[PDB]
This record gives structure tokens, sequence and C-alpha cells, in this order.
């Protein structure tokens, strides 16, 4: 994957995110063994609500005089193993929104890949 | 695909958006026999310019004294064929704010599926 358009600093440190992101992916499919369709809606959904649960957090002003300054948007998608490529554009604020995404690679007994999209927009 | 997260009405009418995608794979790929690795960068490219391009001209207010009312981000994936679930959820203003999401399916021979999703943000 691969961004089109310009953008801002993300409102909470990169690093971080990826520790949120693959905590959720480990925590919704590290004990699974194999590619199971019949699980995905739930494992997609316990990893999109973890995440969106720990960036509306950690994003939060310290102070109560200061509403979220921040609109989120998360994707997930559980792809089985085969070809893929993404791209994202956008007419936003160049300034201050922006975009994530993280892989989680699963090995060769998984049969599976996680990708993770984080889109953060300003006020 | 679907949404965990209550949305607004789009800005532009469901059918537009689909028309518009459909028109802009179709410029992209439609000619295309095959998948080709090392033509899906060019490929999303046209295909997310294409529909950033239409969206962007038919969400603006007809009079001057109004400006763009809403931010876009536009996402186009290509996806070769095999198993593949997605799922979004968000932090923004219910009343207003939304995703939309448009599969352009590719027949026996192509060998590959389009999957491009919209999202837009009120002010």
């Amino acid at each position: 994957h691969h961004s089109m358009a310009a953008q801002g600093p993300s409102p909470i440190p990169t690093n971080r995110l990826k520790q949120i992101a693959a905590d959720a992916c480990n925590d919704a499919i590290g004990s699974a063994e194999f590619y199971d369709h019949a699980k995905t809606e739930q494992w997609n959904h316990q990893i999109i609500n973890t995440i969106l649960k720990a960036v509306i957090a950690e994003s939060q002003p310290s102070d109560s005089t200061t509403p979220p300054q921040f609109k989120f948007a998360v994707n997930s998608t559980i792809v089985q193993h085969l070809g893929m490529h993404s791209a994202t554009g956008a007419f936003w604020n160049d300034k201050t929104d922006g975009m994530w995404t993280y892989k989680h690679e699963g090995d060769e007994s998984k049969g599976m890949d996680v990708v993770v999209m984080l889109i953060w927009i300003a006020v």
C-alpha cells in the first residue's frame, strides 16, 4: 500500500499505533492455526473494536476543557493466502489529516494475512 | 465488507457513486485480460484519481459563497483471484459522515477483483 496524498502527523505516535494493531491482531487471530471463513467476521470485529477503543482513548486531550479533536476510521481486512495492491488518495487537510497502515504477516501454516488501516481527520 | 458504525447520508447519490466507480474501474482495467502485478500501481492510481476528481467536483456547493463541506478519502484495492473479508469501524459524526464500498467483479479469465471504498467526513 501507498498513499497518493500529502498528510499531517499522527495524533498518536506511530510506534504506539504499531503496538496497538499488533496486539489487536495477536489477540484476535494469534491462536488460529488456519484461515476460517466462518470466523473472519468475529476476528475483524474484535480487531477493529480493540484498535478503535485504544486510539480513541489515547487521542484524548489531557484536559476536560478540550473535546476530542480527531475523527477516526479503522478498516481491517483478512486475506487468505493465494497478489494484492492497494492505494489511497484524499481530499482533506494536508497539514492535519492522514493515514497509517499495518500488515500482520501470517506464517506459512497460517494461510492468511491481516491488513489494518487507520485514517485520522482533524476537527 | 460491512460497516460496524452508524452513519450519515452521502453528499453524492449512491447510484452516481456506483457509476463513477464502475466507469473508473472500466477505464483502468476494462481492456486487461489478466492480472499483472507490474501494472497494478498504474491501475490503482488511475482509478483513485478518476473517482476523486469526480467526487470532489460533484460534492461542491452550487454557490461560491459556500466552501467544500466534506473531506474525502478513497481507497482502491486490486486483488488477484485465489477469500477476503473486510470490516470498518469509526469514531466520527454519525449524522453526517459515512462510507460506501464497491466491488468490480472480474470474470473467470480476468483473474482479479477491484474493491473501492470511499469515506466522507463533514467539515
